[PDB]
């Protein structure tokens, strides 16, 4: 169970990030906490361009890896796509490129912007006496002016802390079906089901934080990877590391372990077959932390709720368990009016979209066809 690195309180994120790096690091450290300046009057490029090649061997413990990953892949996309309008450098410089590779491997994580970066980790409380609400806490680090980043950061955290508190219920599922505990089971149902309630009311401060027009052409900019992308159709050289160019996704909550985790645990076959969203879907864990990944592998070999569920003639145990995947459903649901209104609507008033509601609506439909009962 620790090894599958879960916290009691914040789930799949990590506990209390790291803010600062050893005094050795303050170059990268220093281009990192200066991105809207420097990416801006277009000093980012040239300082990247500048700096010596700094050894990983004194980033000693996981929290400030992580910072150093997040620090790292940060600049990296600053300097890839600059300052945003389609200029577009291809190859990553060495000084850069080798300590970012070196340090992606030992953490078994590509190297790009990955959602437990620029979420998970990159977070903190303003004051360690209050609670983890929006008002008490911050982004380590954003890319611009204005790119809302806090607003979709937090509020991406805060989604994925409010359905953490089902995560340590998911024991219990199991140990109630191997001790046939009929009505612990289904106590435990309607409690995963009650928390996946609770992170959709959260998602409705996406509204408040994150305005349309700056996420659109901004933030939605520095968070693209060079994946089946155009603008850098064979991907990005990693210069002193690998000879040819390679190709990683941009950062995307594709990666949450939140809710592919549940996915799982309800036997909603998210990744199964050889479609595109089951593809994407899958391919998506090669960029979530290994214990996390390991986790959703334990959870695939474990007997499956769905059919304990469904062998039972049992009512009540049949609502509970629907009751969780209409919670799915009506996070996707309301996830896809979100995107209509953040991407959509700002993308035919500009002076594709298809393909991401199809990929959507892909796996609304296979959470709905999951339910038992039709509610
Ligand atoms: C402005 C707000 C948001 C926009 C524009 C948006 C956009 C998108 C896009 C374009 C995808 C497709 C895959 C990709 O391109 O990476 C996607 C998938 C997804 N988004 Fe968001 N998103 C938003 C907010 C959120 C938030 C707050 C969460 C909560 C953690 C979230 C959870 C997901 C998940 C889990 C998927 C994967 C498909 C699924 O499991 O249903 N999104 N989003
Ligand atoms: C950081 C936070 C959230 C996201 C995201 C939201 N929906 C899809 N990806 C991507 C990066």
């Amino acid at each position: 169970s620790k090894e599958y690195h879960i916290d009691e309180e914040v789930g799949f994120a990590l506990p209390n990030p790291q803010e600062n790096l050893p005094d050795f690091y303050n170059d990268w450290m220093f281009i990192a906490k200066h991105l809207p300046d420097l990416i801006e009057s277009g000093q980012l490029r040239e300082r990247v361009e500048k700096l010596n090649m700094l050894s990983i061997d004194h980033l000693t413990d996981h929290k400030s890896q992580r910072l150093a990953r997040l620090v790292l892949g940060c600049i990296t996309m600053a300097y890839v796509w600059g300052k945003g309008h389609g200029d577009v450098r291809k190859v990553l410089p060495r000084n850069i490129a080798v300590p970012y590779c070196q340090l992606s491997k030992k953490l078994e994580l590509p190297p790009i912007l990955v959602y437990a970066d620029c979420v998970l980790a990159n977070w903190k409380k303003k004051d360690p006496n209050k609670p983890l609400t929006y008002e008490n806490m911050d982004v380590l680090f954003s890319f611009r002016d204005g790119d809302c980043s806090k607003g979709f950061f937090l509020v991406s955290l805060l989604v994925e802390i409010a359905a953490a508190s089902a995560i340590k219920v998911i024991p219990t599922v199991f140990k109630a079906m191997q001790m046939q505990e009929r009505d612990t089971l289904l106590k435990a149902l309607l409690e995963i089901a009650s928390c996946l309630e609770k992170a959709l009311q959260v998602f409705h401060q996406i509204h408040d934080h994150v305005n349309p027009k700056a996420f659109f052409s901004v933030l939605r900019i520095y968070l693209s990877g060079w994946k089946g992308n155009p603008q850098l159709s064979d991907g990005l050289v990693y210069e002193g590391f690998w000879e040819d160019p390679k190709e990683f996704a941009g950062a995307s909550a594709g990666q949450s372990s939140v809710f592919q985790c549940f996915d799982v645990l309800l036997g909603i076959q998210q990744t199964a077959g050889g479609g595109h969203a089951a593809q994407f879907l899958q391919d998506m864990r090669r960029y979530m932390p290994p214990a996390h990944r390991n986790f959703l592998c334990s959870l695939e070999s474990n007997p499956s709720v769905r059919e304990f569920v469904l062998s039972k003639g049992d009512a009540g145990l049949r609502e509970a368990y629907d009751a969780c995947v209409k919670a799915l459903v009506s996070l996707r649901s309301y996830h896809l009016q979100i995107v209509t209104k953040y991407i959509l609507i700002p993308a035919s008033q500009q002076p594709g979209g298809t393909d991401l509601m199809n990929f959507l609506k892909t796996v609304r439909s296979t959470t709905e066809k999951s339910l038992l009962k039709e509610g």
